[PDB]
DNA sequence: TCCCAGCTCCCTGCTGGCTCCGAGTGGGTTCTGCCGCTCTC
C-alpha cells in the first residue's frame, strides 16, 4: 500500500542515517531520529503520483575529520538499474567531484551494471545495496556483536605485539553483510568485541581478505 | 543524426556423475583355469 511504501522509505532512510553515523560521517541527531509523521511532513505523504519521488531523498554527508570527503547516497528510479543509469550517476559524481557513493537498488541491477561498478572502482567507489537489505539494521541483532574498524597504525601495533603475519589472522569476506555495512575493503582489519561465557569479554581480530 | 531488429554474452536452473558409509576379535569353508593341439620320448 502507499502507507506501507512510505513507511518503507522512512525506515530505509533511518537505516542510511545509522550506516552513515557508524561509518564515521557527520549526521545530525534529529536526522538520526525522524518519526513517520515528521518524515511525511518533510518529504510528502503520498509518494505514488506525489511529492517524494525517490529523487529528492539523496543525502549529503561529510566525514568528521575531513569536510571534503563528501559521500552521497542515491535512490534510482527504475527497479532494474543499468549501465545508462549508473553512467548518469557517475557523470554527476564527476561534476560535483566526489569519490564515494551508495546506490539503493529496488530489487536488483543487471550483471553488466554490477561489472561496471567493478570496472569503475579505482577512481570512484560504488556500492550496491538492495532495498530489502536496508529495511533493517543488522548491527542491532543480538547475534551480531560489535565491529570496530581498526586504523593502519593500530594494525601495525597489533602485528608487532603478537608477532603475526597477515595470513595467520582469521578472515572475513568482503561480501559479508557487516563488511558491506561498514564499507570495509580488502586488506583492512576489523576488531570484534563480544561477551564471553567463561571470561566475560573476548576480542577477536579479522582480516578482510 | 538517430531509431530498430538482429547478434553477443553472462547468469540461472537443472541433470548426471562420483565418493562415502564404527572399532576390535575368534572360528569355519572353497579356490587357486581348462580344453586342446601341436610337440616330444
Amino acid at each position: 500500500d502507499d502507507e506501507e511504501e512510505t513507511y518503507r522509505l522512512w525506515k530505509i532512510r533511518k537505516t542510511i542515517m545509522q550506516l552513515c553515523h557508524d561509518r564515521g560521517y557527520l549526521v545530525t541527531q534529529d536526522g538520526l531520529d525522524q518519526t513517520l509523521e515528521e518524515f511525511k511532513a518533510q518529504f510528502g505523504g503520498k509518494p505514488s503520483e506525489g511529492r517524494p519521488r525517490r529523487t529528492d531523498l539523496t543525502v549529503l554527508v561529510a566525514h568528521n575529520d575531513d569536510p571534503t570527503d563528501q559521500m552521497f547516497v542515491f535512490f534510482p528510479e527504475e527497479p532494474k538499474v543499468g549501465i545508462k543509469t549508473i553512467k548518469v550517476y557517475c557523470q554527476r559524481m564527476q561534476e560535483e567531484n566526489i569519490t564515494r557513493a551508495l546506490i539503493v537498488v529496488q530489487q536488483g541491477m543487471t550483471p553488466s551494471a554490477k561489472q561496471s561498478l567493478v570496472d569503475m572502482a579505482p577512481k570512484y567507489i560504488l556500492e550496491q545495496f538492495l532495498q530489502q537489505e536496508l529495511l533493517i539494521n543488522i548491527t542491532e541483532h543480538e547475534l551480531v556483536p560489535e565491529h570496530v574498524v581498526m586504523t593502519k597504525e593500530e594494525v601495525t601495533e597489533l602485528l608487532a605485539r603478537y608477532k603475526l603475519r597477515e595470513n595467520q589472522l582469521p578472515r572475513i569476506q568482503a561480501g559479508d553483510p557487516v563488511a558491506r555495512y561498514f564499507g570495509i575493503k580488502r586488506g583492512q582489519v576489523v576488531k570484534i568485541i563480544r561477551p564471553s561465557e567463561t571470561a566475560g569479554r573476548y576480542i577477536t581480530y579479522r582480516l578482510v581478505q
